[PDB]
């Protein structure tokens, strides 16, 4: 689900597209796997149209 770009100042290894699930009625994000650990894949883009 949604891929969030992360830019960390002063920290290494926390950069990456985090998987986020958003329900706007609550206004928060459900954690993927119950953690905020970075995912793999680097910075892949699927759809060219923006």
């Amino acid at each position: 689900k949604y891929y969030a770009k992360v830019t960390v100042t002063g920290g290494t290894g926390k950069d990456g597209y985090y998987e986020v699930s958003v329900d706007k009625t609550n206004g928060e994000v459900t954690l993927a796997g119950g953690a905020t650990s970075p995912l793999t894949g680097g910075l892949p883009a699927t759809a060219t149209e923006d």
